[PDB]
C-alpha cells in the first residue's frame, strides 16, 4: 500500500483549491497521518467550494488578502496541538507575506511560486525590472538573510520551479558517471557548481513539451491550458527572463540586468510567452519553446555559480525555460497576443477531457562533451489516472513535488527558508518518483544550429552552437 | 437550374487534380456544355487517378516537367475541334512555360499561381530576390510585353490571388459612396488607381481567417491544411513579401527592393509563414496574420499605382497577405519552424473531416476617412456542402474563381495575358457570388496601435497607426 511518511500534528491549511490544490489534497490525505478535521481549504471560488464539499473537506470560501491574512491565517495555523502546515497553492496572494506569517507562528510552509498580492502586475508605475521573478526571488533571499534558521519554509517547490532542481543534480551526477568519472557526489553548493563547471555545462533549458490533447476542439475566445490560466497568462506577460551564463557572448539590445542581488539573471523587455527559443525534448525532438520566466531560471544559475577569491563569478550556466505547452495553449497564446487582450473566458483541461498525451518535463544540459542531455519525466495522462485522482499529468508532476517538499520539511523542520536547490534531492525524488512515470536521461547531437544557416542570412555564432544568439528566435 | 454559361467545343486539359482540381472539375461539368470525353486530367498521383476514374474522366498519369511538357501537352491542347482550354491547378510546374505553350497553340489558359518548374526553390544558388513572387510575376509581365494581345491566358485567378482583386474594386466603389466621393465608376486602371488615391487608401491587407476545425486532433509530425500543403509550405518559406505603399515611412533592416520591374514591391529576408502582422477580420476581430507572399500583394499595389508625367509613382497602396489559417495549420507552422524542417507527412482536410467553420476571406482597406473597411466572403463549410461537391470552404472560394475566370476568358478570348485585376470584376463576381456565401462589408475602428504602447517599450510610429512599422510583429 501507499507509504505514510509522517504524522502532521497540527492544522493543515491549504490556500487555494484550483488545479494544483485539487491534485495535492488527495496526496496529502494519502501520505500523511492526521485527524481529517485538521485540514481546511481556503478559496474564494464557488466551483472550488462545490468540489471541496464533494470531497468531504472543510472549506472556507474567502479570498486571502493583505487586509485579512493575519486575522484569518494566524488562528487557523496555530489551532494546535502541534505544528501546522500552510500549503499555499493560490494565485493573487503574497507568498512572502504568508510565508513570514507561517514562520512567525511556528507553522511549516510550502508554495510553488513567489506570487505578489493581487494588483501587483497592473500598477501603472511598476517598471519591467520590478515585474521580474529575479526581483521577487530577491525578497525571499532577503527574508532569509534577515531571519536565518527557524521553521522550515519551502519556496517554489512545484514541478518547475521545484522538481527540476533535483533533476539538474541527478543529471550532473549522471553526466559524470556516463564519462566514467566515479567518486562521491557533491555535498556542498560549491561542489555542485564546480561539477557543472568541470563537466563543461554551458547552460540548461527547462525543456518541456506538453502533448495532452483535448476531447473538444479549441473554442474561439477561450484560453485553454493544463494548469492555471490566470497564472500562466500572468507569467507569460512578465518579461522573458533567464539565468545568464558566463559563456554567453551576446545579448539582445532589449536585454537588461539588475543593480542588486545575486547577479545571475537578465530579462528582456518583451513578454516571455511571446518569445521563442529553439530547444529539444525526446518526444518533441527539435521544437520552439516559449521563454517564460520561472524562479529556477535564476535559482539554478545562482546555485551553480563558481566565484573567484575576489568574489567575481567566473562560471555560471545559462538557465531558462523552453516551454512548449499543450496545443490548445499554443493556440491560446497566438489568439491572446494576436488580439492584444485576454480572452473573455478560460478553462483548464480536466483529466476527463484529455484524450491522450504526456507532460514531458525535464532539464536539458548542454555544452558538455556529449553535447546535450535531457533528464526528466515523461508522465502520461493514462498513468496519471491509474495512480492519482483529480488531476492531469501536468498537475500530478506539481502535486507530487509539493508532496516531496512537505515530506522534506517535516523531516527537516528547522531548516529556515529554503529553495528546491537546498533540499536533499535524492530524498525528494524518492518520494516523488512514484508519480513521475518514466524518468529518463537521453543524449542528443541536436544543436540550435541544426540546418542553419538556411535560405536567409542569419546572425549566428557557428563557433559555439548553444550561444543564446543562436537559441533565441529573431 | 444552374446556369450553363457556354459550350466549350475543344479539349479541356486539367493539369493537376489535387484539392482545387477536385473542386473545380465538378463546376466545369456543371456550368459548361461539352462532350465529357474531351476533358482530360493529368496528374502523377495514384490517388488522383482513382478519383478521375471514379468520375469516368480521361486520365494521364504523368508529371508535367520541363523535359516533357511540349510533347505531352501540345497534342492535347490542339486535339480540336477548335479552341481548347488549359486549366492549370498543379504544383511543381512552370506557369509561364505552360501558359506560353497554350498561347502558341491557340488554347485558352488559366491558373491560380505563378509557379516555377520543380527544383526552383531548392536551388542553393538562388538569391532571395529571385525567390520572390515579384520576380516570378515579372517573367509574366515580360511575356506580355514580348507578345502583346493574342489568345487569353489568365494568370493567378484563384481566391487570393484572384477573387480578392474583384473585392478590392467593389470595396473602392463602396468606400466612395460611403465617403461621398463623387465621380463615375472607374473603367480603366488609371481611373481605379486615382480613385484609391482620392479615397486616401493607404494600404490593403488580404485579411483572412480560416476557422475550419477538424474532427480529429492534430497529429504529431503531420502538416495539416485546408488546401495544398506542398504549395503553402513552399510559399511560406519564400521571403515575406508586400506591395509597398508611398505612405510608408519605415522599413525593417532586412527589407529589400528590386532593381527593375514595376517597382511596387519589397521583400524581407525571412520566411513569410514565420512572419506575423497585426490585422483584423470581422469574425477574428484583432488577430495575427502571417505575411505570406502572394501575387496580388504586388499586382494590386501595381494596379493602383498613380504616376506623374515623369513616370514616378506618386501614390501606391501597401498591399499584403495577413493570413490566419486554420488552427491545425497554425499548429503545423509552429511545429515546422520549431523543428527546422518539413513534417514527415501531411494531409489536406476533406469536407468530411471538418466539423464546422468558415473561410473568412476579404480585403481590408485602411487609412481612409472611415479608418478601415473589410469586404469579402464568409463562406461556411455547411453552405459549401449544400452547393458544391468534393471540396471544403477554402477550395470552393478558389474553384469558383477559376470558374469565373474561365467564363470571362471564353467571353474575352483574345485579351492576351491578363491578371485578375484586368478582368471585368462585375462579370466575374456575377459568376462567382453564388458560391461565396455571405459577402459583406464591415467598418472597424481597430488600428494596429490598439492597446499600444503596452507593458513594454515598442518601436512604434504614433503619428500614423497604419504604418507597416506598427503592423509588423518584431
Ligand atoms: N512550480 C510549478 O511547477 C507550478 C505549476 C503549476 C502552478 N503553479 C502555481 O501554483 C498556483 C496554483 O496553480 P493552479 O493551476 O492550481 O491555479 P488555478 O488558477 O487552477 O487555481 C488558483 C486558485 O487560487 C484561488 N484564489 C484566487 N485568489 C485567491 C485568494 N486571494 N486567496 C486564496 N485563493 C485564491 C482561485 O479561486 C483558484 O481556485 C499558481 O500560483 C500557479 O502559478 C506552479
Ligand atoms: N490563388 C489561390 O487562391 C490558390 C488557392 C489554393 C491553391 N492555389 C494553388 O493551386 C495549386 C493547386 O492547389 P491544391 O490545393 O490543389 O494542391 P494539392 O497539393 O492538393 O494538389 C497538387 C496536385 O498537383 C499534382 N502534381 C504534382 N506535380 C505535378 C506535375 N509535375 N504535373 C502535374 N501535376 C502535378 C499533385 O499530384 C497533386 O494532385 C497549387 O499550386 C496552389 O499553390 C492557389
Ligand atoms: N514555470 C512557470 N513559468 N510556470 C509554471 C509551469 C508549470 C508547468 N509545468
Ligand atoms: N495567396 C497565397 N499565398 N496562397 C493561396 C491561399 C489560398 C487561401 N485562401
Amino acid at each position: 500500500d501507499w507509504p505514510v511518511y509522517h504524522r502532521i500534528d497540527g492544522p493543515i491549511v491549504m490556500i487555494g483549491f484550483g488545479s494544483i490544490g485539487r491534485g495535492t489534497l488527495p496526496l496529502i490525505e494519502r501520505h500523511f497521518a492526521f485527524d481529517r478535521s485538521k485540514l481546511v481549504v481556503i478559496d474564494p471560488s464557488d466551483e472550488a467550494r462545490k468540489l471541496a464539499e464533494a470531497r468531504g473537506v472543510r472549506f472556507i470560501q474567502q479570498a486571502v488578502t493583505r487586509d485579512n491574512y493575519r486575522e484569518l491565517l494566524v488562528p487557523l495555523l496555530t489551532a494546535g496541538p502541534g505544528q501546522g502546515f500552510c500549503v499555499n497553492l493560490s494565485v493573487d496572494t503574497s507568498s512572502l507575506d504568508i510565508m513570514e506569517l507561517a514562520r512567525e507562528n511556528g507553522a511549516l510552509y510550502i508554495d510553488t511560486v513567489v506570487e505578489p498580492w493581487l494588483g501587483f502586475y497592473f500598477d501603472p508605475d511598476l517598471k519591467p525590472e520590478a515585474r521580474s521573478n529575479y526581483a521577487l526571488r530577491e525578497t525571499v533571499l532577503a527574508a532569509r538573510r534577515n531571519k536565518p534558521g527557524g521553521t522550515t519554509a519551502v519556496s517554489c517547490c512545484g514541478a518547475n520551479p521545484g522538481m527540476v532542481s533535483w533533476f539538474v543534480k541527478q543529471a550532473l551526477v549522471n553526466l559524470a558517471a556516463d564519462l566514467g568519472v566515479t567518486g562521491e557526489e557533491p555535498t556542498t553548493r560549491e561542489e555542485w557548481a564546480r561539477l557543472a563547471m568541470d563537466l563543461g555545462v554551458k547552460g540548461i533549458h527547462i525543456a518541456e513539451r506538453d502533448t495532452q490533447r483535448a476531447s473538444f476542439p479549441k473554442p474561439f475566445d477561450v484560453f485553454v491550458n493544463t494548469w492555471s490560466v490566470e497564472g500562466f497568462v500572468s507569467e507569460g506577460l512578465q518579461p522573458a527572463e533567464l539565468g545568464w551564463g558566463t559563456f554567453e557572448r551576446w545579448m539582445p539590445d532589449n536585454a537588461r540586468g539588475h543593480d542588486s542581488g545575486c547577479g545571475a539573471g537578465i530579462y528582456l523587455l518583451q513578454p516571455g510567452a511571446n518569445t521563442r527559443v529553439r530547444s529539444w525534448t525526446p518526444t518533441a525532438m527539435a521544437q520552439y519553446g516559449f521563454l517564460v520566466t520561472s524562479n529556477e531560471s535564476i535559482s539554478i544559475a545562482d546555485f551553480l555559480t563558481v566565484r573567484d577569491a575576489a568574489g567575481q563569478a567566473v562560471y555560471r550556466p545559462t538557465c531558462h525555460y523552453a516551454y512548449h505547452p499543450c496545443n490548445d495553449a499554443v493556440l491560446s497564446l497566438h489568439e491572446m497576443f494576436g488580439s492584444g487582450k485576454r480572452q473573455s473566458d478560460w478553462r483548464i483541461l480536466d483529466e476527463t477531457e484529455i484524450v491522450d498525451g504526456i507532460d514531458e518535463l525535464g532539464v536539458l544540459l548542454y555544452g558538455h562533451g556529449k553535447n546535450a542531455y535531457w533528464y526528466g519525466s515523461q508522465l502520461s495522462i493514462e498513468e496519471t489516472r491509474r495512480i492519482a485522482p483529480d488531476q492531469n499529468a501536468t498537475g500530478l508532476q506539481v502535486s507530487s513535488a509539493v508532496l516531496a517538499g512537505m515530506v522534506w520539511a517535516l523531516e527537516n523542520p528547522n531548516a529556515g527558508i529554503v529553495e528546491a536547490d537546498d533540499l536533499d534531492f535524492r530524498r525528494c525524488l524518492e518520494v516523488q518518483t512514484p508519480y513521475l512515470g518514466p524518468v529518463v536521461g537521453v543524449y542528443t547531437d541536436w544543436t540550435p544550429l541544426a540546418g542553419r544557416p538556411g535560405l536567409f542570412p542569419e546572425d549566428i555564432d557557428t563557433s559555439d552552437p548553444w550561444q543564446f544568439r543562436n537559441v533565441l528566435v529573431r
